[PDB]
DNA sequence: TGGCGGCGGTTGGGGCTCGGCGCTCGCTCGCTCGCTGGGCG
């Protein structure tokens, strides 16, 4: 985003039977139409670095909450 | 000259019905916004 001075909020919780989080990032420098590409790039960077090639099996392991269900 | 007993209709009420309006889920597709690749040569 080229903007280290930005507000955020993270919260680690426990779902019904799996751990999850609720990260929040400001929209400064990142519009809505570009959020998808940045999220996909961050997802691709996560693998082959933090997990060392291995990928998780839990569906929706890294996405963004959408307005409508679909 | 005399009265005491049952049978077809109801006729609104509980119920099915077809419609309206109202909402709530899948699909979409011109647009956008990057990422990168022969070629410059």
């Amino acid at each position: 985003s080229k903007a280290p001075e930005a507000l955020f909020f993270v919260q680690f919780e426990k779902g019904e039977s799996y751990f999850h989080m609720h990260v929040l990032v400001e929209t400064t420098g990142v519009k809505s139409m570009v959020l998808g590409r940045f999220l996909s790039q961050i997802r691709e960077k996560l693998i082959q670095r933090i997990y060392r090639g291995i990928e998780p099996t839990l569906p929706n392991w890294f996405a963004v909450t959408k307005t409508r269900n679909g």
